[PDB]
């Protein structure tokens, strides 16, 4: 990881505006829903532009530019600003095709965009490092973080691995980049403490954290990963005649929780957020009650 000084973050700045150019292409016809690329990408440089505010002398331009977790950040942003501008080069008029692979390559970059920028506002808010401050919201996962990491911001995802495996057991190497997958929502293979929060919020309770993921992220149909109100309820019209049909998933722009949504025996699409009480939880007493029924369309929920 370069050094994160001034120069370098500008770099950025005009890497992530030619992204920004290439997007407001109206051949693209891009839609405005989340995650937008922009709106995430001119956020971001609003909230860099704000932390470089703050660091006005020059003991504090080297304390952020050696921030460990500012120097990731800057280069993951280079790195993935780079790929979406040589996206729309190699992808050329495939680009316009809603459909096509170059564009469901841009999408998956727009979610990675915005868990990048909600991630920066977590640890820099308004312009402020408070890494080492982060209140993890689950206890028992809070202890694990300060037992073994203590006060850092981010962790390389080799040692962040080998820990989780000393107290959750992972099963293989395939296992591991499946979790991976999850926890590392920023694809920079790091595990931040606010990606932590994330993960062990979403698959809680901590003692079993392991199991509930595979249940809810690995072998059931019904789930959905990101989508956003809209989609839901598009998605689940093709079920509108079948009550009990479900799916659940997760929102870039609320990170760390989730939403389900069924069809009600009138033929009506319903959605709810499952308040204080873990998701498998709300889909073992949702499906006893008759609502959970055929995650996906399927035939039969999978087994608890
Ligand atoms: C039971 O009533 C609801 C269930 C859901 N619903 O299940 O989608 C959504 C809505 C409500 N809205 C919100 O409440 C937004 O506030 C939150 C707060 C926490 C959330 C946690 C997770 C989550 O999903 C991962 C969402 C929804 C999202 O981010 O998309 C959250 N939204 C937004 C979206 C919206 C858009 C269009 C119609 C609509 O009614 N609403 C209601 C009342
Ligand atoms: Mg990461």
């Amino acid at each position: 990881q370069a050094a994160a000084d001034r120069r370098t973050v500008e770099k950025t700045w005009k890497l992530m505006d030619k992204v920004v150019r290439l997007c407001q292409n109206p051949k693209l016809q891009l839609k405005n829903s989340p995650p937008y690329i922009l709106d995430i990408l001119p956020d971001t440089y609003q909230h860099l532009r704000l932390i470089l505010s703050k660091y006005d002398d020059n003991q504090k331009l080297a304390q952020l530019s050696e921030n460990e977790y500012f120097k990731i950040y800057i280069d993951s942003l280079m790195k993935k600003s780079k790929r979406a501008i040589r996206l729309f080069k190699e992808g050329k008029e495939r680009m316009y095709e809603e459909q096509s692979q170059d564009r469901r390559n841009l999408t998956k970059l727009s979610l990675i965009f915005s868990h990048m920028l909600a991630e920066i506002k977590a640890i820099f808010p308004n312009g402020q490092f408070q890494g080492d401050n982060f209140r993890i919201t689950k206890a028992d996962a809070a202890e694990f973080w300060r037992k073994f990491f203590g006060d850092k911001t981010i962790v390389p995802w080799k040692v962040f691995r080998q820990c989780l495996h000393e107290v959750h057991q992972i099963s293989s190497g395939l296992e591991a980049m499946a979790l991976k997958s999850t926890i590392d929502l920023t694809c920079n293979d790091y595990i931040s403490v606010f990606e932590f929060d994330i993960f062990t919020r979403l698959f809680q309770p901590w003692g079993s954290i392991l199991r509930n993921w595979n249940f809810l992220a690995v072998t059931h149909p019904g789930y959905m990963a990101f989508l956003t109100y809209d989609e839901v309820k598009a998605r689940l019209q093709k079920y509108s005649t079948k009550p009990g049909s479900y799916i659940f998933r997760l929102s870039c722009t609320r990170l760390g929780q989730w939403a389900i949504g069924y069809v009600t025996g009138d033929g009506n699409i319903l959605q709810t957020i499952p308040h204080n009480k873990p998701l498998f939880q709300a889909l073992i007493d949702g499906s006893r009650e008759g609502f959970y029924l055929y995650p996906d369309g399927r035939s039969y929920n999978p087994d608890l």
